């Protein structure tokens, strides 16, 4: 019987301004890439939403610290949030319970991170150095570079 | 009289008692803060030897990055006080050299509990220390209005 590999694909997230993406007392910060800087190293996976339109990009689930915590924008305002579940039960919830950390990937060597949750709501770095990572409605800071390792 | 001088590198990173660790950037010693995140710089030591050092002086040593490739000295640089500073040098060919050749690298290792100071021999009374301020390069002072500065843990790597 034929199943899904469902291996994640590893890699590191930089910005256009050279800003690299670590983890940071719990919380992801954008911070200018160094030679004794450690990238976070993401884990991302395919997950498929029903709805889906065909224009659409691909459905993933984001995972940091060996996928130990899962990336999720809910609800003033959305925002960026961590949780701690594996990569991988995450994979096997429902779909109801799987959009809130689903989020979609548009690739020449840039890739923009779209909320499912909240469509038009973008992962985004600041301007400035040592900030959190969140999303934003508003277009230049959401164009991001995945180096694999 | 010559003492016993070390053939085998300890290894340790650096951090001062005011949260930052060692890093090499672009050739050059800071101190960035003590994150997760950060790399950082794994320094080799060698105990040395100093027949001129007198009594009150703590351990001779000798100290290399880059796996030993590069040696820390303290010299003054027409400069009007001393700095810390950086030789392309083998730290094995460094302890193998004369007395007079060695001294402007040799540091004196004083311990108290778990810290470390450490003193050039070279300009006795200057002291490693690093900023108030993060990325900030690493240097030497005869004056410092915090012991956090001049004060090192030796972590094992």
């Amino acid at each position: 019987p034929k199943v899904k590999n469902l291996n994640p694909k590893k890699f590191s997230i930089h910005d256009q301004d050279h800003k690299v993406l670590v983890l940071d007392s719990g919380n992801l910060i954008a911070v200018p890439d160094k030679n004794y800087i450690r990238p976070e190293i993401f884990f991302a996976l395919a997950s498929s939403l029903s709805s889906a339109s065909a224009e659409k990009g691909s459905p993933i689930l984001l995972g940091v610290s060996k996928g130990e915590f899962c990336l999720y924008c809910d609800k003033s305002h959305p925002s960026l949030q961590l949780k701690k579940e594996k990569l991988m039960k995450l994979a096997a919830q429902k779909e109801s319970a799987r959009r809130p950390f689903i989020f979609y990937r548009a690739q020449g060597s840039w890739n923009m991170l779209e909320s499912a949750a909240h469509p038009g709501w973008f992962i985004c770095t600041s301007c400035n150095c040592n900030e959190p990572v969140g999303v934003t409605d508003k277009f230049k800071h959401i164009e991001f570079s995945f180096q694999p390792v």
